């Protein structure tokens, strides 16, 4: 029991730009900061944007804040909390069932506003910055029009699909696959991280 370890912290270590006109991809710690980090669960990096890219000591992947929480997939984080500069954060949600989990969004981030637009012309936003045209499909998915292997997405869960007007319609849960290469997304649809909350 006195040599049991303890899981580290879900680590901001970069954002997708998506301020201007170009999307890009930035880096805001390195790998050493980032497995210090999270050990202590303490983070006084300044945070901006709405997509942010998260690592634990094993796998990197993404994060988005809509409604003032910062969501991702249960794949990536587990029940891990996130690095704050105050200290490691609890999840304020948890849903293995939908391979979901929240915490509070961090000060300085900005949110995506859920969408009513009912609209079928989405958009992807890879951890490479890639904004991917999707046709929505279903309730919880889409299909790529430019077919990719997987490799291209690989990493890019809990980050946004959205509408033509920048609204958050889901999050990228898991790739849709056959010989390699990703046809379609499957997605947590807004609405039901608007029912978690
Ligand atoms: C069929 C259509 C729907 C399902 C069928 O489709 C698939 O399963 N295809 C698979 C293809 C895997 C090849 C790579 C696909 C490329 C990118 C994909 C975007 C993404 C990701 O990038 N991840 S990641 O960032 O690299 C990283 C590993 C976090 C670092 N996603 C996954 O890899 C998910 C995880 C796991 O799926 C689940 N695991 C769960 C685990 C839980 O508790 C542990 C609870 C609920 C879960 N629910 C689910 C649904 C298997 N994935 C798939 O995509
Ligand atoms: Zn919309």
């Amino acid at each position: 029991m006195a040599s049991m370890k303890k899981k580290g912290s879900v680590v901001i270590v970069g954002r997708i730009n998506l301020s201007g006109d170009t999307a890009y991809a930035q880096q805001t710690r390195g790998e050493e900061g980032c497995q210090e980090t999270s050990q202590t669960g303490r983070d006084k990096n300044q945070v901006e944007g709405e997509v942010q890219i998260v690592s634990t000591a094993t796998q990197t992947f993404l994060a988005t804040s809509i409604n003032g929480v910062l969501w991702t997939v249960y794949h990536g984080a587990g029940t891990r909390t996130i690095a704050s500069p105050k200290g490691p954060v609890t999840q304020m949600y948890t849903n293995v069932d939908k391979d979901l989990v929240g915490w509070q969004a961090p000060q300085g981030s900005r949110s995506l506003t859920p969408c009513t637009c009912g609209s079928s012309d989405l958009y992807l936003v890879t951890r490479h910055a890639d904004v991917i045209p999707v046709r929505r499909r279903g309730d919880s998915r889409g299909s790529l029009l430019s077919p990719r292997p997987i490799s291209y997405l690989k990493g890019s869960s809990g980050g946004p699909l959205l509408c033509p007007a920048g609204h958050a319609v889901g999050i990228f849960r898991a790739a849709v696959s056959t010989r390699g290469v990703a046809k379609a997304v499957d997605f947590i649809p807004v609405e039901s991280l608007e029912t978690t909350m």
